[PDB]
DNA sequence: CTTTTTTGCCTAAAATGTGATCTAGATCACATTTTTCGCATCTTTTTTATGCTATAATGTGTGCAGTCTGACGCGGCG
């Protein structure tokens, strides 16, 4: 609470965090370690622009 | 009687046979230097498990079914 601000933000960093990579480790019949995961986000979000 | 063809001789001559006596060849079972191979180090090198980011955010549906149907079970349904 001494940081004084509105507690939403602080777990919806890190909510955030645990479902960003829970889906990445499941989700798939194929386990992908996150750092391919992170070049693909990469990498479709560039292919856009 | 003359020719030619043949054989045997002359006359020159190569091929055959003495075996006795060595002499460079090849064997022959077992020790040494080279290949470059295989598992332990390093030793990097990359890759991977794990860890934070402090404005603020508060109840789904989500895209579909086109609804088969006749008999029989079974829970109701009175």
């Amino acid at each position: 609470y001494r940081r004084g601000y509105k507690f939403s933000t602080y777990a919806t960093w890190w909510i955030r965090q645990a479902i960003t990579r829970s889906i990445a480790d499941q989700a798939r019949t194929i386990r992908i370690p996150v750092h391919m995961i992170e070049t693909i986000n990469k990498l479709n979000r560039i292919s856009r622009q």
